[PDB]
This record gives structure tokens, C-alpha cells and sequence, in this order.
């Protein structure tokens, strides 16, 4: 939650070539299937923010979770156990009240 920070990165382009990055797909809180390419070794954190930029709403509002466990800024996909083309849960923890 406090590491709703995040920067503009968003996707120009997709012209580049590969290497050691895998990627990984999001469903969001609206079915919002986000698409993105990260490395193993790298922190979630990029990944977190990535797709939610994509969606174009804060960090704070949603929830991103794998497995039934909360990702966390310092969490990373190999660490988690995923793996190319692993998908993540995303909640809404918005408010209606």
C-alpha cells in the first residue's frame, strides 16, 4: 500500500529485442488484462506500477496479489515462483463509502 509510488513509463513502443526478461499477464479488478515484460531477477515493484499505469489509476486502488499472497514492492517473480507468460490477480480495494 505505502509503495503506491510510481514514475511514467509508459509504452511507446515495443520495438526492442529480447533477453533474459520474461513476461507476465495482469487481470484486473475490471477484467483489465495487462500485458507486460520483466525480468526474473528484477523486483515486481516495475511490474505493480507498469500495469497499473496502464490502467491509468493509482496503486492505492487496487490490489495485487498471486497465489492468495500480497506482491509487495521488494517481491520478485522468481522469488514468488512465477515464471514467461504468468498471470497475477488484481483486486479493487477502492472504496464506496
Amino acid at each position: 500500500m505505502s509503495d503506491q509510488e510510481a514514475k511514467p513509463s509508459t509504452e511507446d513502443l515495443g520495438d526492442k529485442k529480447e533477453g533474459e526478461y520474461i513476461k507476465l499477464k495482469v487481470i484486473g479488478q475490471d477484467s483489465s488484462e495487462i500485458h507486460f515484460k520483466v525480468k526474473m531477477t528484477t523486483h515486481l515493484k516495475k511490474l505493480k506500477e507498469s500495469y497499473c499505469q496502464r490502467q491509468g489509476v493509482p496503486m492505492n486502488s487496487l490490489r495485487f496479489l498471486f497465489e492468495g499472497q500480497r506482491i509487495a514492492d521488494n517481491h520478485t517473480p522468481k522469488e514468488l515462483g512465477m515464471e514467461e507468460e504468468d498471470v497475477i490477480e488484481v483486486y479493487q480495494e477502492q472504496t464506496g463509502g
